[PDB]
C-alpha cells in the first residue's frame, strides 16, 4: 500500500496473508474455511495466516493454516487478468474471534463514489521496493468506469473496477494483490493490477467481486 | 536493471544469481570457489547459480552450487550500509569455461567518468515491480563524489560511489543488489542502494570494491 496508514491492530480481521516461506499475497476470509484471493496468486502449496498485524512478529493472535484446495476461476486469463479470482478452502476451520473474522460478499455492485478500505503488506513505495511489517490501510473511492477505461485503453473488462486517485501518491502495489477492497462492510474488489504504483493517471485495477457471488457460492458448496 | 538492455547470452560470465528457492541477489565469481556479494544479501543457506542467462529456463550451461561459508564484512553496518560486502566460498569449485568465468579485483579505484557495466535480474521498472527472465545489461558512468554526496546528504561514506545518470530512467533496482559493476574488466562496485529506481537526481549507490581488496584477499586466504 503506497501512501496508506498503519491499521489499528486487528482492525481488518478478514485480512489474510498468503505465505509460502514469505508473504506473497493477501486474501479475505469469507467463512471459517474459505479465503478468496487472486488467481495470479496461485501456488501448489500455500500457508494462510490470519490474525496478523506484524507479519514478522509473533504477537499471539496468529492462526496458521495450510491451503487444502486452491481453486482458480476456470476462465482465469493470465494474459488479460480477466476472472483473476481464486478460492482457497483451508485444511481446517479457523477459530473466529475478534481478530479473525469474516467479510460479507457484496449484496450489490457498489456505485462509483463509494469509499472503500484497501489493506495489505504490499510494497509501500511509488518507486523502488519497501515491504512493511505492519498491515497498512488505505481509504479510497471507487472511480467511474469511464476513468478506469480512460486510464487503461482496451484492458479493462467488465469484471474490473478502478479504485484510487487520478492524482497518484496513494495506491495498492505488488504484495497487496489478491487482497481485499471492502466498502460498507462488503468485499467489492480484490487487489489486481495497475501500471506502476501511486502514479498520477494510473488508478489501481481490481477484480469486481460482485460479478462472482454465484461462482463463489457454487464452488464453496460443491466443495 | 531499469532502462538497461538484454545481455548477449553468456556475455557476463562472472554474473551469479543468489538463489534461495527464488533469485534474491546477484554476485560476482572472483575465483573458482569464491563469490563477492553484498552483506545485505546474507542468508543462512544460499544456492549460487552460474552460467545463467534465463533464470527461469534450463538452457544447459547452468552450474548450481551451495554456499559453504557466507562471510559478511565484520564492520557491516546494517543502518548505514557501510561495508556492505560479503564473501561466499562455494562448497566446491566450479568448472570455469566460456560462460562461467571470473572477474578481476580492482587494481586501482576507477576515476569518475569511467564507463562501467552493471548487470542483474533485478527489478526492471521505475515504478511497481517487474522481474525479468534474461539477464539485463547497463552501460553507466561513475559519477564524481561531489554529485554522489549531493544526491545523498550525509549518507555517502568513503566506501560508496555513485554510478548512473542524474537524469534518471536508467539504473539498478532491487534484485540487482550484491551484483557487479565492472569497469575495464575489473570489479569496481557492488549493487548497493538508492532512493527509488531510475529517478532523476537519485543515482544508484555502490560499495567501492577497491577499498576492500586487502580484506577480500586476507579472508580468501584465511579460509
Ligand atoms: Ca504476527
Ligand atoms: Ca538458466
Amino acid at each position: 500500500i503506497v501512501g496508506g496508514y498503519t491499521c489499528q491492530e486487528n482492525s481488518v480481521p478478514y485480512q489474510v496473508s498468503l505465505n509460502s516461506g514469505y508473504h506473497f499475497c493477501g486474501g479475505s476470509l469469507i467463512n471459517d474455511q474459505w479465503v478468496v484471493s487472486a488467481a495470479h496468486c496461485y501456488k501448489s502449496r500455500i500457508q494462510v495466516r490470519l490474525g496478523e498485524h506484524n507479519i514478522n512478529v509473533l504477537e499471539g493472535n496468529e492462526q496458521f493454516v495450510n491451503a487444502a484446495k486452491i481453486i482458480k476461476h476456470p476462465n482465469f486469463d493470465r494474459k488479460t487478468l480477466n476472472n483473476d479470482i481464486m478460492l482457497i478452502k483451508l485444511s481446517s476451520p479457523v477459530k473466529l474471534n475478534a481478530r479473525v473474522a469474516t467479510v460479507a460478499l457484496p449484496s450489490s455492485c457498489a456505485p462509483a463514489g463509494t469509499q472503500c478500505l484497501i489493506s495489505g503488506w504490499g510494497n509501500t513505495l511509488s518507486s523502488g521496493v519497501n515491504e512493511p511489517d505492519l498491515l497498512q490501510c488505505l481509504d479510497a473511492p471507487l472511480l467511474p468506469q469511464a476513468d478506469c477505461e480512460a486510464s487503461y485503453p482496451g484492458k479493462i473488462t467488465d469484471n474490473m473496477v478502478c479504485v484510487g486517485f487520478l492524482e497518484g501518491g496513494k495506491d495498492s502495489c505488488q504484495g497487496d494483490s489478491g487482497g481485499p477492497v471492502v466498502c460498507n462492510g462488503e468485499l467489492q474488489g480484490i487487489v489486481e493490477w495497475g501500471y506502476g504504483c501511486a502514479l498520477p493517471d494510473n488508478p489501481g485495477v481490481y477484480t469486481k467481486v460482485c460479478n462472482y457471488v454465484d461462482w463463489i457460492q457454487d464452488t464453496i458448496a460443491a466443495n
